């Protein structure tokens, strides 16, 4: 046994740390460099200019750093980035950018993406984040930490997907969801907030009610999205937790003089 | 001439029947047991502990037997069952048990798994099932005799869906499918019973009639659960074909004390 | 050479010159394949199967293989694939059936895009798009300039009408007509596909033209009967009206009642 397959493909510019793992029929594309421990499947076909982190698992028939097909795209050198301790399962295809955004798709660190899930061009994953099966990020998406997309969750381009936030399965997303926040249905409505993730994360029980009060400001007291912020002001200033949950809804909402 | 591509990989510990065939480039794992006439195509991945019986027919893109990435199992040697004549098409994903339930993922005979479907683990096929392109079961779910889940069907963890019954497309389902009955949306309701399903198994035409005053006794006419289980006794006893539907809601419905 | 020595060609495959295949490639069969197409790794093609001119087909395809459909007893079908299509990762095409025209069918310039599924007897135009995991269960017809967007599922025997388009997770079971815009599971009509109208460059007297179209259909009390005899002298005035009149009308022949 040798680390890397007789029976893959290297191509000579690529840059894999020492002890990677590469199984039979993969294609380790030019310009792809992989970090320490990392190990790809059998069946996996990376593209560059890619850079990978460290102790990332990727399993067969996936296609990572593929160019998009939007017509938008005209084979300009854009780039993905994947960090540390990521998994990502059979199937998954993920895109590099394009030159009309940051002509980068980068993913953190510690992320599960399931399998089948899409990654689009110019999407943004931070860390702790699960994309679970066929979950579909559009385009210019950010997926802000801890973020659980269930299963067949599509997302519109340019939504962002708020902190510990929670959709549903089957949940067709077409605007931000706010930090916290679980929603449901085709089109995605609200339905409340995700404490089991509050609990796992062993936010206090103060924080906990707070958040509540918070949803209940913005969701279920006739206010507009302007009134709600006013009125979470305070609230935002006595816990950390809410502010995250405030600044999700301030930079969702410019709106237009009127 | 051998039955095994030689581009093929074989564990030295997997045991494959006499006249299996296995195309170029797949992987079977450690552990694999292949059943007598069995073809697993090119480009499949199994893995173990995995037991496949006879007459099996396994498409490109497969992966039988992996692990779940659920962060409740810890790597124990869980199994996977598969029985006789059953079809799995391309980039089917099927995962082994969890040591939290019965340790096994399960599948019966004669049963049609269509493209890009997945099985959770723990979840129990019968037999003459089928599941249409990218059904998804999401963990721990049953599924009886000649179901038919149309494509896209989404299945929540736990959920057992019932002899004879359909699901539309595009279902997402969340609670327990009664035998017989057709559920559509996300989320799933129910709207008639699968006669198309009776004529097929050529049941009576007195049978077929019990069977819907039963959805009718159920659904359409303001009984709680309870009333409407005691209103099926009676033909309950009259056909086996209404028993199956009475005994499918009898198993969903323990509740709580009131 | 342009065919990898790890690929797999059938005897009775039948390449053109300049056709590129990648590693672990399987042309199958009775497979033909057209000057300048490129088939990627990881793909599988099989027949009968006639693929035209300039073609990309990206890894994890399964091209040309049989339906499950239990309808299907092995009879020799075919799949036909025009010139300048792009279909990508992890796409499935089955081939017909004898109880329709034994033949599953794709023009010229479409984009198929990754997952997405074309059932048997689908016969699709030019110029569409398919968006990640569309699936046509089976004789769909989809005619030119269509946009499909991601997860949309259709019933078998819909037809999806020229410059119509599907928001995502849509799912049809009746036909669009011809440039509506369709939302939901099930499917509902909302509006018209004007930004498709832009991109064509379609006169502005038909835009307009259309819109009031859509209005005498969908938002006037009309039948369906009513709404085609109101729609004949506009459909006589405009090329463009008169697709929208025609997916209908062809859609709706109904019983004698
Ligand atoms: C266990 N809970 C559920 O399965 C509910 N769920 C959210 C979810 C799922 C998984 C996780 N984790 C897995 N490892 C750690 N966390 C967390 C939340 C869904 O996505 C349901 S749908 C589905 C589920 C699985 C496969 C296909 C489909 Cl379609
Ligand atoms: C033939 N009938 C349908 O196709 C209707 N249906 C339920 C269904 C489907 C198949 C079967 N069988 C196949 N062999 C025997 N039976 C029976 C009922 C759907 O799943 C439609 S959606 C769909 C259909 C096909 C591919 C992708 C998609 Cl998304
Ligand atoms: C950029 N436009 C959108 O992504 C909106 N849209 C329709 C659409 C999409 C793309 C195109 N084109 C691409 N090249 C040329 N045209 C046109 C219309 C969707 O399908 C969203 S869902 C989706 C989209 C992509 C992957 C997975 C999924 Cl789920």
């Amino acid at each position: 046994m040798s680390l890397i397959d007789p029976r893959a493909i290297i191509d000579p510019s690529a840059r894999l740390a020492a002890d990677v793992q590469v199984g039979p029929w993969s294609i380790v594309g030019a310009e792809v460099e992989i970090g320490e421990g990392t190990v790809i499947g059998p069946h996996v076909v990376l593209k560059g200019p890619t850079k990978i982190g460290k102790h990332n698992r990727i399993y067969q028939f996936s296609s990572v750093g593929e160019d998009t097909p939007d017509l938008k795209y005209k084979g300009e050198p854009t780039r993905l980035v994947i960090g540390d301790h990521n998994v990502i399962r059979e199937g998954v295809t993920i895109h590099r950018g394009t030159v009309q955004d940051r002509a980068e798709t980068t993913i953190g660190d510690h992320n599960l993406i399931m399998a089948y899930a899409h990654i689009g061009h110019d999407s943004v994953i931070g860390n702790h984040c699960i994309l679970v099966n066929n979950t579909a990020l559009a385009g210019h998406v950010h997926v802000d930490d801890w973020a659980i997309l269930s299963g067949y969750t599509l997302v519109h381009q340019y939504c962002r997907i708020g902190a510990h936030s929670f959709s549903g399965m089957g949940s067709a997303i077409g605007k931000d969801v706010p930090a916290y926040v679980t929603v449901f249905g085709n089109p995605a409505e609200a339905r409340s907030m995700n404490f089991e993730g509050m609990r796992r994360r062993g936010f206090s029980s103060e924080a906990i009610h707070a958040l509540r009060r918070a949803y209940k400001v913005v969701y279920r007291q006739g206010h507009t999205v302007e009134e709600a912020l006013a009125e979470l002001a305070e609230s935002a200033a006595q816990f950390p937790e809410v502010a995250v949950f405030r600044d999700s809804i301030q930079s969702a909402t410019r709106g237009i003089t009127r």
